[PDB]
């Protein structure tokens, strides 16, 4: 844990965070669209970082905010608490949710827990606990909800790098395209997850929604540590290399705002986890593809994202490929 | 990590397309190259080259199509059996060799008129490469053979960073438009981005620049006993005067490199100067540790040390000793 803690206590991450403008804009209109169910009510910041989320928790009439965060930024949040003049209903509190002493039980959470992948980092089962330990009945979740969604793909940028040692021709009066198989499993015959961010016109089928996490769930927990995923179906829209499969996430707060990681929407810092093949498969229009997708903890590092992938390319017979981030 | 897991990595990074795509994407660096190479067709036609660290082979393409009778391809990574390919298809093999394997400890038929090698890293000697090309120099190169560069040039200037003071003021600028005061955190994002000893890899610009750079050392690969300076130390002393009033974040070092040939008096040179076209090099920049205001004509001076790091002679490691105006000299040790 002390290892991930101070991964927190440089500015970078909490610039880049706050600069992942999509990403900030939400969590504060997720936020002050609640102001209603936040007036005269208490709030508790799983990993309040800077205090940022907790002082927008203050805009949108909370009576207090407990902001808790392990790292030595909370230093940093205090005094940005002091500077706007909260420090009198947000209290900056150091250490791990799991064993700070809050004075009461709270009547919401708000926490930006995702990772790459949704799971990667595994801050979710902290959130979790401090659901099961300090949050009231039915307490407000900010967010409240995470959805996952997968498509298949034709990565441009890939088809750009794998084309690249065709071009060198033109560019320089060397052939090299002879390189392009080499490049391909290079690219593609590792067995990591792809952090990339792709467009609307990488996406080569409807993307299908394969798992649910409702954060007030008792028992969600335990979920994780089994894998989280399912099923999916979809046909292909047209012809093009299928180059594998771009996973992402949604989170909705109590119309409800939804922050969304599609490659269909603004783009933000989480980007998308794109599963390549070993090599491109040719698909067509109508090309049915199946298969399951699951979320898991390493067995080296719990907190290290691990996707198990199987699928079906039309006819073709079921296959499977494990990844890590 | 140790030598033989820093052996091994290296071994990977260069058995994987994306570093030599990286290098040939690349277009300042790799039409240098093509056109310094094609300008030394007079000393090139019907001679003998050795491609030290020849990765695809390109550059050994290169030099077969300016005319060279024989060229040695040496690559140690798995890219040989690709490079092999490309001379292949390209229907050079009968002449352009690809041999596997340490040019340390390749075997030639005969010493060869020139050497070629692409073997500059960040802040020219990261990755310590030039080693190798002198060893080859002294094992392989005939009595008075061609270099290809023939010398590197190092060169700093003071910089006011534009993106570094915008990630300092960044936390000024978040009320503006989230409505939460964060300003009291600019001396932590001070202390965490310039308080830090890392040579810091980054593309600046001509805007960045705070005074006239100065050159500061010069290596000629021709010279016995390079290789002695590199373990000592290359570098050397500096001095230059402000254009204008900026707060001074630290210096930007970066090279050239020189092909002969062509005019005696206008070689043909690869830079890699914020004020040039960008490659891949970057600049490498060294931070003081936190911003100090100048003004014009304000006097910087001091002295600046290239050198392998102890316990790792791939990683570059810079010594820097300056002196801003009537402050007391200062000094700061910084590591790739
Ligand atoms: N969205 C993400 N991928 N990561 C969000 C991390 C936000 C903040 O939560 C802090 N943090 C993480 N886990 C904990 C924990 N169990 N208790 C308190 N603070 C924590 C961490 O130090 C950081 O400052
Ligand atoms: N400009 C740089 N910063 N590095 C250029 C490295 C180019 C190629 O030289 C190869 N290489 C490196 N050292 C050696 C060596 N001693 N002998 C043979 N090939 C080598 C390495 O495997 C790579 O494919």
């Amino acid at each position: 844990d002390q290892l991930y803690y101070e991964c927190y206590s440089d500015v970078s991450v909490h610039e880049e965070m706050i600069a992942d403008q999509v990403r900030t804009e939400a969590y504060r209109l997720g936020i002050l669209k609640n102001w209603a169910a936040l007036r005269g009510k208490t709030v508790l910041d799983v990993g309040a970082g800077t205090g940022i989320l907790s002082i927008f928790c203050a805009q949108a009439g909370a009576r207090r905010v407990y902001a808790v965060e392990a790292s030595a930024i909370w230093q940093q949040a205090r005094e940005v608490v002091r500077l706007n003049g909260l420090e009198d209903r947000v209290h900056v509190l150091p250490g791990p949710v799991e064993t700070v002493e809050l004075p009461e039980r709270v009547d919401a959470i708000v926490s930006e827990w995702m990772g790459y992948g949704l799971l990667h980092e595994s801050m979710l089962s902290s959130v979790l606990h401090a659901r099961t330990k300090w949050l009231k009945e039915g307490g407000l979740l900010l967010p409240a909800s995470a959805e996952l969604f997968v498509a298949p793909i034709s990565d441009q940028m890939l088809e750009w790098r794998l084309g690249f040692w065709s071009q060198v021709k033109q560019h320089y009066g060397v052939d090299m395209s002879c390189m392009e198989s080499f490049a391909t499993r290079c690219l593609m015959g590792h067995s990591e997850i792809v952090v990339q961010d792709l467009s609307g016109e990488d996406v080569l089928a409807r993307p299908q929604r394969f798992a649910q996490l409702e954060l007030a769930r008792a028992g969600l927990e335990q979920e994780l540590e089994a894998g989280v995923g399912g099923r999916f179906r979809c046909s292909c829209y047209g012809s093009a290399p299928l180059h594998g499969f771009a996973v992402w996430f949604q989170v909705t707060f109590p119309k409800p705002l939804v922050l969304s990681t599609s490659p269909l929407h603004p783009a933000t810092h989480w980007k998308q986890a794109l599963l390549y093949l070993n090599e491109p498969v040719p698909v067509e229009q109508d090309t049915d593809i199946s298969g399951e997708i699951t979320l898991l903890p390493s067995p080296d590092n719990p907190r290290r994202l691990r996707i198990l992938l199987r699928y079906k390319v039309g006819d073709h017979e079921e296959k499977t490929k494990d990844f890590a981030m």
